[PDB]
């Protein structure tokens, strides 16, 4: 939508000349990567030369007999036929010379390299410090509806990641898509330039790559959607378990419902090896291509090319290295261009919002100013809705006015638009339609920000900002003394309590302050209102929010010193309206009443009469970490060129010993990955051992063999493809199987483990239903990424590691411990790269955290800045604040750019002092040139091997926490386990109830709610029926005698068996519970019956007992399906009133000893209720029976009742006889 060159358009002269100097800067240094191998074409021309020269030195004297043609003294003055060939090339100079070139690129690219990143890295801090406090500048003067339409919760993520996107693609991502770009460019034209033949016939091969990769991308896209859609078939099992746990464990049906999910986890497991298989195989296709493609080019580039003469060897080796460059350099820019969409998508609402013109905000260009005012207000036919919701209008052709030096309150229902009226004489919004004017004058056209001055609002909820007293209090007017101060203090009864204070008028009291009570809060945002002043006074229920104590102290503030200048007020309660000039009522809202107290009592009263007599989720986090590890496996499919240059960038955590332990029953497939890795990590240094090779052939003087040795290191170039392919796809399937094994494996045993867990467990916020799926769905897959594809890579590395030592030692021992200096660099330039750079932006965003802050505390109460408070100092707050992000972004440009410098310069540094070496090597020593070559590049690609072993941060740690979360989860033994062993069973079940006096504190709730003192007993077959308060006693009576949780003291004797003795599962195969959500299961209608003793079979003739007894055989032999139509999410919608009454079956077809009825019949609807009441009154007939009920006593007039609110029972009888008595139970009929 954003033009990309949009991006820029906060950019300053200074900005444009940094920019400038930084391109320049990353093309230069771009150009040197693929411009260095002209050097290095020249340089083995010149090994090859010498050893040529040297093997023919060593024949026995050809021309010691006759002339001949190019014996030694062909460098001196004897009659040698065909010239000097011998003694004018001195090699230790060569490479004098050689290393001297070497070091100065290496200089240049570390200071061009340095200059790029400080240079872009600092232009985009600059322009985007100027884009937010631009834009900040903004949002302040946006009209209220906008911040109606657009949430705080948005706005607050637009201002802080928004913005970073746009710095990730503006940052220097732009600089090193340039220097990729340019460099790759370079790569392809040197070689075009130089061979044309060969470029071209290496080039034509390129898109059977393309085609590869291009499918490997797709391929991962396309499994990510497909296994998303393999798992929820599991997902939505576990999901309906979870979030319905109370039911299961109640009717214990845990056992069927791991079955169910055990039997659904299949498809996932077949998905997960599927996408491995195509994964693994399309990798090693890759490979097996380049390594065809490696022979294809050296066959070609010999025959015809160099043998027939066209070429010279170090042509050919320029024009390859120069040609892979340039494929991999334009490879790695593209993450550039995600950078430059993502920013270029993201932009798009920023920009909107600081072009946007605002409707009304604080300027002085708006128009008139008055003086000396009346304070007079008025209206005329206002009608208004709120642009949020313009259907609803709020107010009608209202017509009222508000005289002078007077009060004027307002009265009504909250639905007649009382307080929007407020809203509209500050000017918040502008009426759709009519006209509102002051003294005389129109709102608008008057200036608004003198306008907002003369009134003065308190607020219906008091709001204080994070400063001290003495500064909330200033902030209603600036040049307020401290004496003024004081004085509006005392003037809202605050002075007292402020002096009380620890440090009186200068505690910090903002929210993050010191705490206050409601009626302080509200007390000194009353001396923020008087301050100033006011012309005119709003009280928007001022009292509303305060307790009685607090609301009577605020109430004498009020109304008490409140004369001269106007007042309109809106009655939190109508006995404060006394007083007032004149009283308005409002109505459908208009104005109607218009009259004062004596006035408005001409009549009912209906308002004042009235109160008087009545008050006197899963699939973001799982696709997430699907993309990311399909995206990390990737990483492997790197390829370097040999020698050249390397390719420079591409609750606690359990033990790994833990994980290995539980991931060993799949040990052979990681044998299998084991020994494809180390293969595969093998290939690497034998391609550097051939290419080192090929180079050594051209010395060879007989023309022949030289053929017959270059076609054969191309067929072992082409032998190595095919073993690539093959080890390659072996090592993916073997990896991702084990991998797919851990998974299914780990997520049955979680499940299985989080159904035996007791209740209170599910209870606590930090095991929510959604937590609960995330955690059995996302970290039960994440945990394979620590055992199986670790062992993977460590092995790959250390293969190719040790095989690279191997070759470099047994070749020249001297030579490698000089190339082995810079061994550690190489390897750690990545790490530290990445490493670095994630602290930076870790420190970076703490940084971020305080403008965030600010900015958080002034949209949050947009309202109360805008019209009380003043605008300008919060814009000016934030402009400071924003230093510290700009002060840490300047030295994250200075550290980055130093560490990308000097990790690009290290490589030709190392070159340098390796070549310079080899030269006294080969002229002192006698090497074969042909192994200094094999030394380094081995060397230099297992360093650059190893460091990107070290790139495990991402998901190594995750993989690590989440195995701990199982392993906490699966070790743990709950107070109450419902696999616990046998105990305290007995045949016998009578169903007998006692409780002993029993204390209760739910866990995870606060510790009020409490039940205390309960202690009530029930006879086999006897109804006992609680009722009374809303709280602290009456359902978790229920919870308690179920085992759902057990009482903090005293005890509940079943049948004469202490619960805590009786085994969970035995008491509560026994009982039969209802509750007030009948909660069901997708199943069928039979299903859901049959599901009250899932451990049993059941005939059809116990469904219609119960169906029959339940008021439910009739109505379900009506439905299209009977008793096999299916239920709930199918969409065959049943209201809650046949709902319960299939719940009610499926309690009462166990045949349970005892009967939970907790507050059934709380219906939609009287004729729900006279439905249900009657199969709830016959599944009673001869049980025991807790029955709860919101209803009057018409439904417990059945048996014995106890109505405490207290948990304690003191009142306890019959209906009849608790009348008699006067009880408590007369409220009920009261």
């Amino acid at each position: 939508r954003v033009g990309f060159f949009q991006l820029f358009r906060f950019s300053s002269s200074t900005d444009i000349w940094l920019m400038f100097v930084g391109s320049l800067c990353a093309f230069l240094h771009g150009i040197a990567q693929p411009g260095v191998l002209l050097i290095f074409g020249t340089m083995t021309d010149v090994f090859i030369d010498y050893d040529v020269e040297l093997q023919e030195l060593q024949i026995p004297g050809k021309a010691c007999v006759n002339n001949t043609i190019v014996w030694t003294n062909s460098s001196l003055n004897q009659n040698m036929t065909n010239g000097t060939r011998c003694g004018l090339l001195n090699i230790e100079s060569e490479m004098i010379k050689f290393a001297s070139y070497y070091a100065g690129i290496a200089v240049a690219v570390l200071i061009t390299g340095y200059i790029q990143i400080c240079f872009w890295v600092i232009a985009a801090a600059r322009q985007i410090q100027k884009m937010r406090k631009f834009y900040f500048r903004r949002i302040m003067r946006m009209e209220i509806g906008w911040f109606d339409c657009n949430s705080v919760g948005e706005l607050n993520t637009r201002f802080s990641d928004d913005i970073n996107k746009i710095n990730d693609a503006i940052a220097d991502q732009m600089a090193l898509f340039i220097q990729r770009m340019t460099s790759t460019i370079c790569g392809f034209l040197l070689g075009f330039f130089r061979g044309w033949k060969l470029t071209l016939v290496i080039i034509s091969v390129s898109p059977l790559i393309g085609i590869g990769a291009a499918t490997i991308g797709l391929s991962v896209s396309k499994f990510t959607d497909y296994e998303l859609k393999a798992y929820a078939k599991a997902g939505v099992v576990a999901d309906e378990v979870i979030s319905s746990m109370r039911t299961v464990a109640a009717f214990g049906g845990g056992k069927r419902e791991v079955e169910r999910y055990e039997k659904n986890l299949v498809f996932a497991q077949r998905w997960g090896i599927r996408k491995g298989i195509v994964m693994g195989f399309f990798t090693g296709f890759v490979w097996c291509l380049i390594f065809l493609c490696y022979a294809l080019a050296f066959w070609y580039g010999s025959t015809l090319v160099l043998d027939e003469g066209e070429y010279t060897p170090g042509t050919l080796v320029q024009i390859f290295l120069s040609v892979i460059v340039g494929a991999l350099n334009l490879g790695n820019a593209s993450p550039c261009l995600e950078a430059f969409a993502t920013g270029r998508a993201a932009a798009t609402s920023i920009f909107e919002t600081i072009d946007r013109k605002p409707i009304i905000d604080c300027m002085s260009e708006d128009g008139y100013k008055l003086d000396r005012i009346k304070g007079e207000i008025e209206f005329h036919n206002v009608t208004f809705h709120y642009p949020s919701r313009p259907e609803v209008k709020i107010l009608n052709d209202l017509n009222m006015v508000i005289k002078p030096g007077e009060m004027t309150a307002l009265v009504g229902p909250s639905g007649a638009g009382k307080s929007t009226a407020l809203q509209l004489i500050q000017r918040f919004y502008d009426p759709c339609e009519g006209m509102v004017t002051v003294d005389g004058h129109d709102i608008r056209s008057l200036n608004i920000q003198w306008l907002r001055d003369q009134i003065g609002i308190v607020e219906q909820e008091p709001v204080l900002f994070s400063t001290t007293i003495a500064e909330n209090i200033r902030y209603g007017r600036e040049d307020a003394t401290m004496e003024d101060i004081v004085q509006a203090a005392k003037e809202a009864n605050a002075y007292n309590f402020i002096m009380d204070l620890p440090q009186q008028f200068d505690t910090l009291v903002g929210e993050g302050g010191g705490q206050m009570s409601g009626g302080q809060k509200q007390r000194v945002a009353i001396a923020r209102a008087l301050i100033r002043n006011p012309k005119i006074l709003l009280l928007d229920m001022a009292t509303s929010a305060l307790d009685n104590e607090s609301e009577a102290m605020v109430q004498e503030v009020l109304s008490k010193i409140q004369h001269g200048h106007t007042i309109i007020s809106v009655a939190h309660r109508l006995s404060t309206v006394r007083a007032a000039d004149t009283i308005i009522g409002f109505e459908h809202g208009t104005a109607v009443e218009r009259g004062t107290h004596e006035e408005l009592l001409e009549r009912k009263g209906v308002y004042f009469t009235l109160v008087t007599l009545q008050s006197q989720s899963y699939q973001d986090s799982l696709r997430a970490s699907i993309r990311q590890r399909s995206k990390s496996q990737l990483s492997y499919l790197v390829h370097e060129p040999p020698l050249a240059v390397v390719d420079h960038k591409s609750v606690e955590p359990a033990p790994v010993r833990r994980i290995l332990k539980f991931s060993a029953p799949e040990w052979p497939y990681m044998l299998v990955g084991s020994v494809g890795a180390a293969v595969n990590g093998t290939v690497t240094p034998l391609y550097a051992f051939l290419f080192s090779q090929i180079l050594g052939t051209f010395s060879i003087p007989d023309k022949e063999e030289q053929r017959s040795q270059i076609n054969g290191v191309c067929l072992l170039f082409v032998a190595m493809g095919c073993v690539s392919l093959f080890t390659q796809f072996l090592q993916g399937y073997a990896f991702a199987k084990s991998g797919e094994l851990l998974t299914k494996r780990l997520r049955k045993f979680g499940f299985r483990a989080m159904l035996g867990q007791d209740i209170a467990w599910f209870d606590d916020l930090r095991n929510s239903p959604g937590a609960l799926t995330t955690r059995l769905a996302t970290d039960a897959s994440q945990v394979q990424g620590a055992a199986g594809s670790q062992i993977g890579m460590i092995v790959n590395s250390f293969t190719n590691v040790t095989v690279a030592m191997i070759i470099a030692f047994s070749f020249s021992w001297k030579l490698s411990l000089v190339i082995l200096c810079f061994f550690p660099f190489l390897a750690l330039s990545g790490a530290t790269q990445t490493r670095m750079l994630t602290g930076f932006a870790s420190r970076d965003k703490q940084a971020l955290e305080m403008v965030g802050q600010i900015t958080n505390e002034a949209l949050s109460n947009i309202r109360t800045v805008a019209g009380i408070g003043k605008e300008r100092r919060f814009i000016e707050a934030l402009e400071t604040e924003l230093e510290k992000p700009f002060k840490t972004a300047i030295q994250k440009a200075n550290i980055y750019g130093f560490c990308f410098a000097f990790a690009q310069c290290i490589m030709f540094i190392a070159n340098s002092a390796s070549y310079r070496y080899g030269g006294y090597l080969i002229s002192n020593e006698g090497l074969h040139f042909s192994y200094v070559f094999r030394v380094i590049s081995a060397v230099v690609l297992s360093a650059t091997a190893l460091g990107r072993a070290f790139s495990y941060t991402p998901s190594y740690a995750k993989a690590k926490i989440s195995a701990a979360r199982f392993f906490q989860l699966l070790d743990r033994q709950p107070p109450i386990s419902v696999y616990n062993t046998a105990g305290e069973k007995w045949d016998n079940f009578q169903g007998k109830i006692d409780f002993v006096d029993c204390k209760f504190t739910y866990p995870s709730r606060p510790d009020s709610q409490v039940l205390n003192g309960l202690s009530v007993s029930i006879s086999p077959g006897q109804t006992l029926a609680f009722v009374g308060s809303s709280g602290c006693g009456k359902s978790t009576s229920i919870q308690l005698l179920e085992r759902f949780y057990d009482p903090d003291q005293g005890k509940v004797m079943i049948d004469g068996h202490d619960s805590k003795k009786v085994n969970v599962q035995f008491l509560r195969s026994n009982i039969g519970i209802v509750s007030q959500e009948p909660v069901l299961f997708a199943c069928s209608i039979m299903d859901n019956i049959k599901y009250g003793d899932n451990t049993k079979e059941i005939p059809m003739e116990r469904v219609i007992a119960a169906a029959k007894q339940a008021q439910l055989h009739d109505f379900v032999m009506s439905l299209p399906e009977k008793y096999e139509t299916n239920v709930g999410s199918q969409g065959s919608q049943l209201s809650r009133g046949e709902k319960q009454r299939i719940a009610i079956a499926r309690a009462i077809v166990r045949d349970p000893k005892i009967l939970l009825l907790d507050e059934a019949t709380s219906a939609l609807d009287t004729e729900s209720e006279k439905t249900v009441q009657v199969a709830l009154d016959k599944a009673r007939e001869g049980r025991t029976c807790i029955v709860i009920a919101h209803r009057l006593s018409t439904i417990q007039n059945a048996d014995i009742i106890a109505v405490m609110a207290q948990g304690v029972v003191i009142e306890k009888g019959t209906h009849e006889e608790l009348m008699a008595q006067k009880g408590a139970y007369y409220k009920l009929v009261t």
